[PDB]
């Protein structure tokens, strides 16, 4: 069914290609910062309450183009770029730790959560632990393909990190501290998955996989071994879906980008794909913040918003 966006502020930004939370404060809980991509530029945004400053990030890098930053453990900040993983101390505010591809490659895919970081290199995949002033490897191996995509969204750490791969077309569950294989999933067609994420809904597991036509799977998942199960496809647009989680009223729902925005969340123990009334969303990430609570960033083609959802 229909869900309504209370716009709050507006500002006119062309060429987001991403946005992320952060906390410029270990003290303060709420978010007070907003990260921006673009075209090989990264820009950040300080938040005081209503009022947007634009600002400057001393770890962080601006010359390149950020796949994600967020806050990491032990009080630090991270920012894996196309040239590299930085990891930032929140205090004095500094490059405490930096990884590279051993051979110059660039980073092409990223996924990260507090203390675990897997990022792609074109097919290949490292495994990376967040320690204090570290960037620890724990492993690196060749995917038969080209990695498409990639989650470790943990349902403390995650034993489990989610691949989509090029050419075969499959959505596969990977064990961390070694990537062995527990389930693939052959998703079919000539278009590459351009999203996956695991997820948590009433209190039952799924994995999402949104193809870059528009085609969002989505498969029952057993932590404990990895196992798909329960095969179903809707659609959702005709243009790359981007799947983001964010907080509402109760813990968790997925907003779906596209040329066709979409929440999904769950009533029963059966999921609902209700419909965002919004031109289109390209970019969002969830926004709890003194200046605007518990509320969302969404990016348009040039316009950058935030606001809130009614309730469920």
């Amino acid at each position: 069914n229909g869900i309504g966006i209370h716009e709050h502020a507006s500002i006119d930004l062309p060429g987001i290609k991403g946005l992320w939370p952060l906390r410029s404060d270990p003290n303060r809980e709420t978010y007070d910062t907003l990260v921006l991509s673009f075209v090989g530029q990264t820009r950040v945004l300080m938040l005081n309450g209503e009022e947007v400053e634009e600002t400057e990030l001393m770890g962080f890098v601006d010359d390149q183009q950020t796949f994600f930053c967020g806050n990491v453990a032990h009080q630090q900040l991270i920012q894996i770029t196309s040239a590299s993983v930085r990891l930032v101390s929140q205090e004095p505010k500094a490059l405490v730790s930096e990884w590279k591809e051993p051979q110059a490659k660039n980073i092409s895919v990223a996924s990260c959560n507090s203390s675990q970081v897997v990022v792609a290199v074109g097919r290949a995949l490292y495994y990376l632990q967040i320690h204090p002033q570290e960037l620890r490897q724990i492993s690196h191996t060749e995917m038969e393909h080209e990695v498409a995509c990639l989650d470790i969204t943990p349902l403390g750490l995650s034993p489990l990190c989610a691949i989509g791969l090029w050419t075969d077309i499959s959505a596969r569950i990977l064990k961390l501290p070694s990537f062995e294989l527990l389930h693939k999933e052959m998703l079919g067609g000539e278009i590459i998955p351009r999203s996956i994420l695991m997820t948590t809904f009433e209190s039952s597991h799924y994995l999402l996989c949104a193809l870059g036509d528009g085609a969002l799977f989505y498969f029952g998942l057993n932590i404990e071994t990895g196992l798909l199960s329960d095969r179903k496809k809707v659609t959702l647009g005709t243009q790359p879906t981007v799947l983001r989680t964010f907080r509402s009223l109760s813990t968790t729902n997925v907003f779906a980008c596209s040329d066709r925005p979409t929440v999904i969340y769950s009533s029963n123990h059966k999921l609902v794909f209700s419909n965002v009334n919004l031109k289109e969303v390209n970019y969002m990430c969830p926004l709890n913040s003194d200046g605007y609570p518990d509320s969302l960033a969404l990016a348009n083609n040039s316009t950058l918003t935030i606001g809130t959802i009614d309730e469920i």
